[PDB]
This record gives structure tokens, sequence and C-alpha cells, in this order.
């Protein structure tokens, strides 16, 4: 076994959401990564650009949430507002039966003012573009002292010269031992460096 969703120790309410996406059986990326991410181990995974592997990290991300705590517990970083919305919609659909999971997308698109206000209400999962979330963190609006997991989706684009420093600053505000799941089409030096610096005994997937 190990190629079926119910073989991964997932909440029944979460399984319902998964299947309602049309995901009957786990893809190879979800099969290899879900059990490992669930165990808490850092991951570096090769995957094509797009929302293809969204489920691979959204499922363990959602499974780990404790909806009894109203603090932001997970973060997903993406390079564009477009991907942020696609991933957020999927996340909202998959967690629809979990009983109150709150997702929030915040990027250069949505005006800052409204997002500040929105962060006054409970938010469990923040999906965002580099600059916007760093801004919200520095302003003290996005409290991330409970972030237990952070995902870098398209790490090569997020670690380009224009964002690398912003990513570095983000990581610095999170709890020291936060779980890091990294997904990227390519593994340039910039990704290798960031990985050596912050990931702990990461499980790799080519
Ligand atoms: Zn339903």
């Amino acid at each position: 076994k190990g190629n079926e969703f119910e073989d991964y120790c997932l909440k029944r309410e979460l399984l319902m959401g998964i299947f309602e996406m049309g995901w009957e059986k786990p893809s190879p990326i979800q099969e290899e990564s879900i059990p490992i991410a669930l165990s808490g181990r850092d991951i570096l995974a090769r995957a094509k650009n797009g929302t293809g592997k969204s489920g691979a990290y959204l499922i363990p991300l959602l499974e780990r949430l404790d909806l009894k705590k109203d603090n932001i517990q997970a973060m997903v970083i993406v390079p564009t507002r477009e991907l942020a919305l696609q991933v957020s919609q999927i996340c909202i659909q998959v967690s629809k039966h979990m009983g109150g999971a709150k997702v929030m997308a915040t990027t250069g698109g949505t005006n800052l003012r409204d997002d500040i206000m929105r962060l006054d209400d409970t938010v469990h999962v923040v999906i965002a573009t580099p600059g916007r979330i760093l801004d919200l963190i520095k302003k003290g609006v996005a409290k991330v002292d409970h972030v237990q997991m952070i995902v870098l989706d398209e790490a090569d684009k997020l670690l380009s010269q224009d964002f690398v420093q912003i990513m570095e600053d983000i990581i610095l505000t999170l709890p020291k031992n936060r779980q890091i799941l990294l997904y990227s089409a390519t593994f340039p030096l910039s990704v290798q460096k960031f990985m050596n610096s912050h990931l702990e005994k990461p499980y790799e997937i080519n």
C-alpha cells in the first residue's frame, strides 16, 4: 500500500475535501511527499511550474492546522498574485468541510489597507507574494510567531536576485525550527544556497 489517500493518516473531513477536488488517487509527487511532510521533515522537491503540485503541500499543510488556535500557522509563498489566487481557491475548496479553516491571499494586487483590516480576524493560512507579506510582518499586522510551516512554491523564481533578500528577511521572522517545504522546477545555485542555509536534513525529490 501507500498509494491511497486514506493510507496517509488524514482527517476524515480533509479527505472529503480532497476527493471533492476530483483527486481519487494520489499522483506520484503527492504519494512520495505527503507522508514525509506529515512527519515534519523539510523537503526540496522538483516539480513543474503551476498548480500541479499544489495538493502535494496543501494536504499536509491543512492536516497540521489546529483550528482551535486563531494564529496564522502556515504560510505559502508564491511569485505571482495569479498563482496565489489559484492556490488559495484550491486550499479553500479542499478545507471546505474542516469546520472553519481561514485562508487569506495577500499580494501586490490587493491594496494594503484592506489586508491590514482583514488580518484583524482569524487567519490560519496565509498565501502571499514576497514583498506584501514581509511588509505585513514588519508592520506587526501579520503575527507569525506560530508559523510552523512555510512552503516556497517555485523557489527558483522566489530566490532570484530581486526577491532573495526579501525571502531571507521573511525566514528570519519565523520560529527557528519551522518546517520548510520547497518546490521548484530548477535547482540553481540560489536555491542550493538558501537550502543549505535554512533547511534541516531535507528529503529531496527529483
Ligand atoms: Zn462536500
